[PDB]
């Protein structure tokens, strides 16, 4: 089994993937993100968040509300199952978490709610 993936948001504001797979056998799995390009984070940062798909809009509206001191991102925030610092260009984060934590889930950059994709479980 593969109980990682490497995911890359780039200066056109988008990830790589709309899609990530978490076998069914993994107790923990493994998100390493970074960012191609050349715009720093302070342009063009990025990070990677996991929650529900059906908590997503809830988690980005009170996370708008928290603002950019907070990554947009409400600190502590129940629905959020695992996330990543932001990044700029040529810097990289990676993020462990547990499977038993996971149903529909989507993946998105809080800083660029558009972007989005679906985990699942396969
Ligand atoms: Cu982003």
């Amino acid at each position: 089994a593969e109980c990682s993936v490497d995911i890359q948001g780039n200066d056109q504001m988008q990830f790589n993937t709309n899609a990530i797979t978490v076998d069914k056998s993994c107790k923990q799995f493994t998100v390493n993100l970074s960012h191609p390009g050349n715009l720093p984070k302070n342009v063009m940062g990025h990070n990677w968040v996991l929650s529900t798909a059906a908590d997503m809009q809830g988690v980005v509206t009170d996370g708008m509300a928290s603002g950019l001191d907070k990554d947009y991102l409400k600190p502590d925030d129940s629905r959020v199952i695992a996330h990543t610092k932001l990044i700029g260009s040529g810097e990289k984060d990676s993020v462990t978490f547990d499977v038993s934590k996971l149903e529909q889930y989507m993946f998105f950059c809080a800083a660029h709610a558009a972007m989005k994709g679906t985990l699942t479980l396969k």
